[PDB]
């Protein structure tokens, strides 16, 4: 495979027009319907300090790196079969990668 970095720029707007819907990347950020990813990468599935998840996201104990991270972006109710992740997902090539590289940008 390759993830390769590419350019945040979109992402952002991607993020906040995407998955910030649900999410944040926000530090004292809450939980509207999917947990803060506040520094996910590092992480496995199922950290926060409040949501606790789904048994699915959860029990997965998946790790979020930029390879990783994408295909369950790419499509995560199959990737992770629980996840209350109600999103379209990131099946292009390029503004997924854009989304991984801003993540990593907003907090890494
Ligand atoms: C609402 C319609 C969502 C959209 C759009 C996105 N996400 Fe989401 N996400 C949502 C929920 C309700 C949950 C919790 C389910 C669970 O138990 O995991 C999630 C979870 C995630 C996770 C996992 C959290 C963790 O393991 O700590 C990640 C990494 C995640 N979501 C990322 C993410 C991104 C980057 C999105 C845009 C591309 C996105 N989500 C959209 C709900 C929704």
């Amino acid at each position: 495979t390759e993830f390769k970095a590419g350019s945040a720029k979109k992402g952002a707007t991607l993020f906040k027009t995407r998955c910030l819907q649900c999410h944040t990347v926000e530090k004292g950020g809450p939980h509207k319907v999917g947990p803060n990813l506040h520094g996910i990468f590092g992480r496995h599935s199922g950290q926060a300090e409040g949501y606790s998840y789904t048994d699915a996201n959860i029990k997965k104990n998946v790790l979020w790196d930029e390879n990783n991270m994408s295909e369950y972006l790419t499509n995560p109710k199959k990737y992770i079969p629980g996840t209350k992740m109600a999103f379209g997902g990131l099946k292009k090539e390029k503004d997924r990668n854009d989304l991984i590289t801003y993540l990593k940008k907003a907090s890494e």
